[PDB]
């Protein structure tokens, strides 16, 4: 419900912002602890550690309006966004005592399995759809979950809603975008999935993202915050002897561009 | 229906938004335990087995004050934005599925065949029937194709139906009617095999178009607006037995119409 | 042929619709069990187990009861509409295949080589006669090239057809030919390996517009429309035996066609 | 080199020309002879029945200077490629007695591993850079290859260049189209590695290749030669009995219009 | 930042640059030294002819300034590139001592596995990030790696900076092109993984990129030097009898174009 006016130009009316998040996979260092697995739906009790949440950051903005009691007032507006997956090239790592190929005599397997690319750039918090695989987990304190009160949490229960307000606390196994809500967030989300699927992951400087909807409007940062997402699941990293398995993480780079809107107050 | 020009204006526009949940056999996005014959005769699958289409009618705005003039007004479907809702879901290896690295490992995620389908229309979706097994036996509760004879395998134009109940029509005996659906846009993808990684987009910024080649919409007849779907993302194994079940996604509409005025 | 104006004008356009059922070796989607012979010579594949072409003649609206005239009619195929029928029949995994997870899974779905083509043409489609092996004896009941070299497990100029006889035109020895088809749009796919999985659209959304560089989409000759295709969606194994069927579908064709003026 | 003038029109200024290539393999029939593998670097001896080799033809076109003498003279022009590779459904073929899929009961392994595709068009022979992936290989009689005096021939030595100047004899493996020359020539190339890698191969008559570069000139047919070439290796043939492979090679059909340009002479 | 004004326009106002980079996967010849891998994360201890290494040259371009100190000065700007890896066909070689398909009866196994291509061309060396696999490596003598003094070296520490500045010495692993700088360059780096992965190489001489920013502006060449870089590893070869492996990486070509830009001193 906000009337979109004219965009202010002239000097200073631009800016970029750069950022960059670090993958929370469950530890703070680009992998999750060794992952266990239930033997049967219940009891079910991933430890926090083992499980991948979404990254997610608010950028302070230049004060707009030092007088809010005017008509019309500014907003910074997200036209455009540059993102990158940094570290990419650490996944031609295949001496890092990896399980080895070549029945022991050929390199290390390198990060490999199921990929869980997302960023999303708004004008506030990223809005949340709860959904999980098995009604029956027990998640873990000091993660946000939703409440599992029956089994429609495995299909759309519209009750299971959540804001992206704590980085590294959201489960990306439990939440998604929601998209009846983000009517000022954009994002852009892909999974691959299979047991041993080759990575495949790109990285150019020259590739930009339009943020701008229909009507020439891109998000609109309400209390000049820009609100930063993103998750980068890149595989699994198996130890060579015990054969364990660890979420490997990349962190993500954004470059924000954003211009002055005016907004009836 | 001859269709004349575009009512513009206040209320001239509306957007509806839906979801529907999977139907894969139970209520929770998950069939049985599939049980799979020994030969083709007797097969006789529970329904409780067999995923089905979604779907739904949405009774839209009144829009018109009388239905005798020689013009109407009908809702016309523009465009849609369609979403699987739960794709981070498959993110889980924890919850008792098969260990990979000979048991050392996590669980295989959910993978496999999948069909992806959505449908936007003035009316239901017209079906014809088509099976694999001419022999099967398909179960009381679900709506299949009469099985006379082996053509029942490829296509008996005497086999049609219209997707008029949720979770009844089953996915594997019915494929939308290209030889029908004049008023309906119907978007599907198979992937098949065994292991088959499934790729799924999330995204809040892409649109599909439902204007045909003279810039029409679908038109709601009844003013009913018709959303179809499944989205078979792959099998889970269970981790003890290795039996698999289906897994299905829901799927999130929002329909953007406009009043089109037509000849009564 | 000197092509003049486009016609315009009620009734200077029609609308063909046809199905054609697979041939895949027997009438009703499947292969008989495929045999595999242990050398190159003898190999002597019976009809029931090699799939052919599906072919068409479809009889239009007669344009000239006046053949004398300076001037006459021909229809002009501009577009055409064309679907894969029964592509979720592939979502059936308990009618009788190999199961996964070592027995305890669902049964394998139909994989492994996918070949599809459709053409749209004024004539018959015009074939190169092309084998594997240059001792195949195909059986009675086929047309095949002849077989006299090893040149035909390449390119002999020599070896030509034009399909004229609907599944009795194997698809393993015979291609469009790329050298003649003046008249014709062919459009195929192969896509190989063991245990690929297949990946089949179902829309009908997507038009393919026949019209030529200049203009021109084939030229309906005695007012007849052809339609052409073969669609191998891979093999069907058996649980017990472990034998293998190739699983062929449907397809149905919509051809938007137009009055062209041409000499006489 | 080459003033270019404008472009001749009116009739007979243009021309379609047809023609096309069988595969080279190592035989002439579109297989290689079973390939042997070496066990070590050296000796490591291909036989020349078990190297695929560059097809490569020099088709004539109609003589358009009776009088080379004149200050300005015609040369034809290649604008557009219409080719196709034949016989791709010979690979629907599982009956011709290869390895049979399922433990032995099912049908034949069809045609499958690695691919290599390549078509040129130009106005005189396509120009090849010498690479090798073992410099200690000797290669046989009846067979154009680079010398090998030093290990710099397994990645770029400028030394080693050649002209595809004969048909069934400069082997795939140890010469690759020159990106430094080839002027005159478009060429257009795919690799598709891995072991048992399904072949994805289209057919169809709609689809046309522009040769124009970015001045609108296409090749120019030195004394009125067009030279075609390719490879069209679709993968392996397993034996059923031996487990013996063989190089499969499809032959390629092409359709080149030309037109009729002015140059200064 | 440059303010940029007029393209110079005119005689000798433009050139073409070609140049080829020979990989450095580890030894000088396409190859890296048979890959050890550890049976830890500590120690872990990788051999400099085990690590492949970024390509890179500078190319001396013609002198523009005279006078350095006038209010304009001329720049080159680099506005495209056409890139090829030479060396392509090599890949259909399976007679070279490989490990045997079909239960050792068939060809040898084709170069396959994880493939990593990048290509870069700048007015200056191409920025990089620190970020590996294991912060627990000890990097060679020889190598350029970055401090590794805890474990947020696995994801980004922006701390750990270097610049492209040595052909051959900064090993692929533990560095990226850098989002946050690189103004003045264009990269374009892919990573396919997995294990025993198809590659997938194109070769044409018939594709342009063009390196001109949102505002039109190539890189703008500082010091009168063309800055190219990339990597372009083709998967590993297995050795018949060891089975040990080795990184295979083929040479690039590029020829870039220029031309004369006017910017403020
Ligand atoms: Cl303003
Ligand atoms: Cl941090
Ligand atoms: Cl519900
Ligand atoms: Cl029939
Ligand atoms: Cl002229
Ligand atoms: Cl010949
Ligand atoms: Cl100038
Ligand atoms: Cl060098």
């Amino acid at each position: 419900g906000i009337e979109v006016l004219g965009v202010r130009t002239g000097p200073d009316s631009t800016t970029t912002i750069e950022a960059y998040l670090n993958p929370r996979m469950g530890t703070d260092n680009g992998f999750s602890q060794a992952v266990t697995v239930a033997t049967s739906l219940n009891p079910d009790v991933p430890p926090k550690a083992e499980l991948p949440c979404y990254s997610c950051a608010r950028i302070g903005l230049p004060m707009l309006n030092e007088d809010m009691t005017t008509p019309e007032i500014l907003m910074w507006e997200a036209v455009s966004v540059k993102t990158e997956v940094v570290g990419v090239t650490t996944m031609c790592n295949v001496h890092s005592a990896s399980i080895r190929m070549n029945g022991g005599y050929g390199v290390g397997r390198p990060i490999e399995g199921l990929n869980c690319h997302m960023f999303a750039v708004g004008g506030e918090p990223l809005e949340l759809q709860g959904c999980v695989q098995n009604w029956s987990t027990t998640y873990p304190s000091g993660v946000v979950a939703p409440p599992l009160k029956d089994a429609k949490a495995q299909v759309l229960d519209p009750g299971l809603k959540a804001r992206l307000d704590k980085d590294g606390a959201y489960p990306v196994e439990c939440w998604c975008p929601d998209p009846s809500r983000n009517e000022n967030t954009r994002y852009f989300g892909t999974y691959t999935g299979g047991q041993q699927t080759p990575p495949v992951l790109p990285f150019t400087n020259t590739v930009t993202t339009v943020l701008l909807d229909e009507n020439g409007v891109g998000p609109l940062c309400k209390g000049d915050g820009l609100y930063l997402s993103c998750v980068d699941i890149c595989g699994f990293y198996s130890e060579q002897y015990s054969q364990k398995q660890h979420f490997r993480g990349l962190p993500r780079y954004f470059s924000v561009s954003l211009r002055k809107r005016l907004v009836r107050n």
